[PDB]
């Protein structure tokens, strides 16, 4: 009868990183979605994480969640740490705390001193331990901050630290509208995504799970797709919030009213 | 710059009760919201809480902000509080863990051992330190929430302790729908509110601030409306979640989509 939970920043320095974030000074109101607060990370603080996951920017269900990559780039990214043998031991932390608002203008800002600080910061924090053996970028944005991070002083000391940049989970259906080019792009990406599998297997020389590897094949597989771990997720959060299904999106009749917007429904199936 | 915010239930022995919390097995599905999942509480819980207010079930903004009476309720405790010089040291705890449906009936299943052998451990848990020196309960279920307390084993040490049932603060607008009415039945309302604080003013003797107590006129002043403090609030939630505007409805087609369905939307003036 026992379900788990994460039980947040209490712990330093993740206390004082918390309390001390940064918001309009450093992340531009109108292309950076300000209004609903960073969300600050996803997984085990307390030192037991063995790879470090470098997203991009957060949705709108990490908006309802609080825990970052908790949509379809989230299960995606589960079940990709799933074929490394890591079911829990892991940390996610996002090139961006707030939101892109764009018009994709993410890379307008990614020379801001009070943007880079603050993620260097954090990373410092989760490396800290010493404990981590393998580093996963995502996108070609997290590509770049986790290099600027290493030319920086606290950060010279992971230049040895086993690392991949691999694509965007959420590339295909970002880069194309129709079927048939998104399930080509596909099949280019999982070829990518089995290369960096193949140059971190050895360097996880501590998996939740020892597993043999298990390549992608054209296309994504339901297995392939894991469901959020409730330990993610914060005290009471119901199941369906880390389920297979979607529950969230924005809502409004234009722009401005679509910003101010998200519409929460519980997925068919949950109440008798 | 700093904001202060609530780690949540990370110490004993609140970890392992977020941890076994009960479900469908104790709370009927369908006379309970048991869809959103458990709130577990608003306050703190370091020992430092001075009064314990028993409130009766959540709503829609206490389902997003994950904490309890954060709503036009939340708000009206808030100024009764300030009254007494309390501004922080408190500990709030709902009769139900869920949300009742309806309702109609909402009261069937007021004494099912799944739902208070529960609630006691959390009576158990905050009054613990000792520190607690008045209790103020909200409506006719959170009364007898109180009262089964005390008829428990380890309940029956509080029968000494100041104790204060008052009108459920949202009950003027939950009577009647003319404004008439409900101005009426709110002068009632705050002349009961003000007999509480005569009884409880001296037994409050460790305020935050010490206050002269200035008691109701006939209607609510802007002034003994006070908003939920950062504190109180999870890391990262955005100041408006914590503002004196609504921001959160269940709005459906039919009473199904209603159940199923949260619309969240930012106040004007937070994005520029
Ligand atoms: O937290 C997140 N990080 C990301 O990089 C991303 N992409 C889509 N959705 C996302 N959420
Ligand atoms: O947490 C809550 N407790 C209550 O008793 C209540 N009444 C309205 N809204 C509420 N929220």
């Amino acid at each position: 009868m026992l379900t788990e939970f994460d039980a947040g920043y209490g712990e330093q320095p993740f206390r004082d990183l918390c309390a001390n974030y940064p918001g309009a000074e450093a992340y531009d109101p109108h292309d950076f979605r300000i209004e609903w607060g960073p969300i600050f990370h996803r997984g085990r603080l307390d030192g037991s994480a063995r790879v470090l996951i470098v997203g991009q920017d957060p949705a709108q269900h990490e908006t309802i969640v609080r825990r970052i990559l908790v949509g379809t780039a989230g299960r995606r990214t589960q079940g990709f740490l799933a074929k490394l043998g890591i079911v829990q031991s892991y940390v996610m932390v996002n090139t961006f705390l707030y939101s892109v608002y764009g018009q994709s203008g993410g890379s307008k800002h990614k020379n801001e001193p009070g943007i880079v600080d603050y993620r260097n910061k954090w990373f410092k924090a989760v490396l800290g331990p010493g404990n981590i053996e393998a580093v996963v970028s995502l996108g070609g944005l997290a590509d770049e901050a986790w290099k600027a991070w290493l030319k920086s002083s606290d950060g010279a000391a992971y230049k040895t630290l086993a690392y991949q940049h691999i694509t965007h989970p959420t590339w295909p259906e970002s880069s194309a509208h129709d079927s048939a080019t998104q399930a080509a792009n596909t099949k280019i990406m999982l070829a990518k995504w089995n290369a960096a599998l193949a140059a971190l297997a050895p360097e996880v020389k501590h998996p939740d799970v020892p597993t043999t590897l298990v390549p992608y094949g054209d296309a994504f597989k339901p297995s392939e797709l894991v469901d959020i771990i409730a330990k993610d997720l914060p005290a009471g959060l119901p199941a369906w919030m880390r389920g297979d299904t979607p529950w969230a999106v924005r809502q409004g009749v234009d722009a401005a009213a679509k910003r101010r917007t998200i519409m929460i429904t519980i997925p068919d199936g949950v109440i008798p």
